[PDB]
Formats: structure tokens, sequence, C-alpha cells
């Protein structure tokens, strides 16, 4: 079970069908969150989460943030299963017009994901061939 | 089994080895066949697909558009298990020069991921 | 487990917790390197590994890299189980100042993720609704 902690109940992301890989994370601010061309800001959610370990969270754009030529800046959020503030958005115009947020709109997908412990390794002097 | 309905044989993904993460989604044209530095060509792959519940399709770069300076336009697709239609590419050139495109050229990866349901949590207050 | 081989011991990924997704890979250079806008750069990790069959790696930037304008000219790189070369990172600069990467530097991250095999599909006529 992931649990969510809203900073507003309006942050709420917007859940699918059962079969959605993701929930939609919604822009989280108290005032004009206007994004130039060749600008970034950091978009909060307001969604702090718990992911259980094992796991974490991907965040990417909602696919109707192409049209809007936005990007996180980072490519895509990791969100690591110890993380404990809120999910932010570091989005980037890469087009050529201002980008405006309305609050509450969902911006990104968060999909949660299982990840192989990066504790699990050795070091080696030679990997095995597959030439 | 992840089902495949291809619009036509030749919108078949190209499969690699078993080690393979991906299978290469392919462009499935009309007439334009270019993208223009900052702009974007919506490109159907021809292939529709019936993931298993409980995972999910993230369809992003080949490493081979790196240097031809091409991103999808919403950076990574991803590709419900009840999504039915055909899965598209809308790649935008965020480079100098124009890039054209041949019909059926292997673009995108489709890489099939297991997600947790995003049913499957509780609201709280607070947290550890 | 993730064999891991090193051209130099300080190629070592940076491990983080138990509950870190990924582990933070490093430039492998000499000099500085700077990376003007507009343009691109091939950065070798001094990374080679060897990802159970099953899994794959994902290289996404580290999310210091946001600020700096920088991403991988191919979005993401996809590491196969078979793969055996050094990991690279195509760094590319899409935005309007000019940055600097130093040597052993983290700048992505590896995560290594279960992957449907590829070869398990069968082309059908129609699907479910
Ligand atoms: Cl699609």
């Amino acid at each position: 079970m992931i649990k969510i902690k809203l900073t507003h109940p309006d942050c709420m992301p917007k859940i699918g069908s059962e079969d959605a890989a993701g929930m939609d994370l919604r822009a989280f601010f108290n005032d004009l969150r206007a994004i130039a061309p060749g600008k970034s800001l950091m978009i909060d959610t307001g969604v702090a989460v718990e992911i259980p370990r094992g796991w974490f969270g991907l965040v990417v754009p909602r696919s109707s943030l192409g049209k809007r030529h936005l990007m996180i800046a980072n490519t895509a959020g990791v969100i690591d299963s110890d993380y404990r503030g809120t999910i932010k958005m570091n989005l980037y115009n890469y087009g050529s017009e201002m980008q405006t947020l309305e609050n509450f709109e969902r911006l990104c997908q968060l999909v949660v994901l299982p990840h192989y412990s990066t504790h699990n390794f050795k070091i080696v002097d030679e990997l095995e061939e597959t030439i």
C-alpha cells in the first residue's frame, strides 16, 4: 500500500481505471506560474508519498504536455521510497510561446515501479561474454 | 503474453535477442516524413497492444534518435493495459537540422514493465 | 546480482541507502568538459554491467541536472541484460548558458527494473475490449 498526504484535498491525484499505470499529479501554487520559453519553474504538487521499499515513483509528463512543449527539466522524476517531501515537478518550456498553469490542473503521471536493490552488486575484473 | 494487432504486417516491431528490454516501434507514414527544427510530427506506429493487467508499456526513443536530436514531445509514452488504440510517437525535433524519416523506420522502443496498482493507496493526515 | 566492471576504481557508482531507486553514474574523462548551448557530448561512465536476465537498466538524469538544462540526447538510456560495453551518457545542453562537467561527477542514475520478455507476444487479428 502506497500512502499519500495531501497538502489540500484538491491536490488529490486523478485516479484512473484499475488498469491505469499512473495517477495524475496536479499543480499546486498560490500565484501565477508562467513558464516562459527557455525557462523552468519548480511546480509543487501538494502530494507527499510513502512509496514502499523496493519500489520508486517515476514522474513523467502527461501526453497532453507534448502539444504544450513542457518537459520535466530533469527528464523524469525519481521518487525514492524514503522521500517524504511533496513531489515537485520542475517544468521547462522547450517551446516558443508562454505556458500558463491553472492551479490543480493535471500535469504529470506518477507510476510506481519496482527496482533491483542497488546494494545487490559485485565488482569484477571480467564480465561474462555475450559477443 | 502480449497481444499485438498490426494495422499491416510491415508494422511489425523489430524484436532483438532474449535479453532485449524493448521492441522497436516503426513509423507508419503517409505524405509527411520530415520534421523541421522546432516542429513535431505525430507518427502512427500501426501497433496496437493488449498488455496484461499489472503491467504497462513505456515508450522511449531508440538511442539512435539521440544523434538526430528527436524526442517524444511528451518525453515518454505510458501505454496502459486497457489502451486499445495504436501506439503513437509524437516526435519533436529539438536540434538544428531537418530529419527525414523512411516509412517503417525504427524510431522508438516499447518496454513492458510492472507497475503498482494505482488503486492500492490510502490517504493519511501524516506519515512516517 | 548486478556484476560491475570498473575502468577505474573511482568510476564506482554512488550507492545510496536501501531506499535508493538507482545508483548514480559518474563522468569519466581527464579534464573538465564544457557543453555549449545546442551541443552534446558522449560521456563514458567507465562502468560496464552485467544485469541479470529478466531485468534492464534505465538511465535517467539526476534531478540536479534539471536546473542545468541537460538531458540525455536519446531521453533515457536502456541497458539490455546482454550489453557488455561501458554505459555512455550522451548529454545534450538544451538551455541557453554554458554548462561544465568535472571528472567522476555524478550525472545520471541507473535504475534496474524487470521487463516482460519481448519474445513473449502473439500477432493477433483483434484485441479484447
Ligand atoms: Cl499512444
